């Protein structure tokens, strides 16, 4: 059993279901809050994870995403939620515009902690802004201006099945698999 | 004494002058680090002080200043810096493009921390955006973009002893010194 401290229910069934085929593995929400700290991605989810676990003394994980523009120099980063509530995404493409480099990526990281200490695991998804909004009401904030790899539809077009392999979220809970599966 | 958690000595050199009639003439620099986590201002030096007491266990004091533009929302507020590296005065111009409200304001937060617990003071000094860069080589990041209070030039544009009663900084050490007057 590994307990996820977040109070969003849908990230627990998402992980579980990536996780399904572990049949050795349970994850569980544990209503943990924790202090997630200015920096990168990586030391939100470790200094989360360890402060979590330093309260629960079980295996837990932690996670933590952000949406990255090149010619942004990586903002919104970390603060994805606070520019995606303040400027959102007019304010995104306001700021790209007459930008030739549109592009973009989203990225996860998962912070593992245990009695043998923590381990991060990540996903990435590298893409491109659109011009314009473009969506079909299939999205969260920023995903209605991004374009992922080689597609012609922004996130918000496309439904949960068609991001489902390619998500950010989707190959960090992938690589979360292989240090479970490889466990020892 | 009192220490002060931070890596710029120019901020104790700016403190121990605006307590320099106060009989305790003392704060001393301490290179102690502490996790910045995402909040208010407030939120930041409260957790910041605290964390650093614990270490020191003797009375210490950190700081946190920010930029807050009106019809951003508050952005980029307790994460100016990281915005001011990442798209600059020049995004923040750009989002206010064709934007009539350009007030704004700086703030700043001083958490103090004994064994008694911690103490906030804080400053704050209004004003708008320019419409452009402005400067004579004094300040940094966005003083170049900010005409305080009734002036006509920007922080940029004006010496230290031209802002020394429009100082959102010294506001603050004033409230803190108000404090330990009262103590001694």
């Amino acid at each position: 059993k590994i307990y996820f401290a977040t109070g969003n229910p849908n990230k627990i069934k998402e992980a579980n279901i990536i996780l399904k085929d572990l049949k050795d593995v349970e994850i569980e929400q544990i209503k943990i809050s924790y202090p997630e700290i200015q920096g990168t991605l990586e030391e939100v989810a470790e200094f989360g994870a360890k402060w979590v676990y330093n309260i629960l003394k079980k295996p837990v994980i932690v996670e933590d995403s952000g949406f990255f523009v090149e010619a942004l120099n990586g903002f919104p980063g970390t603060y994805s939620k606070f520019v995606q509530e303040t400027i959102g995404n007019e304010g995104i493409l306001k700021l790209l515009e007459g930008k030739d480099n549109r592009n973009a990526y989203f990225k996860t990281v998962i912070g593992y902690c245990d009695e043998n200490g923590v381990r991060l695991f990540k996903g990435i998804v590298k893409g491109r802004v659109s011009e314009e909004i473009r969506s079909k009401g299939y999205g969260f904030a920023y995903d209605s201006i991004f374009i992922p790899e080689e597609e012609e539809r922004t996130f918000a077009e496309m439904t949960t099945e068609e991001k489902s392999q390619i998500s950010h979220r989707k190959k960090a809970f992938e690589e979360f698999k292989k240090f479970l599966l490889d466990r020892i």
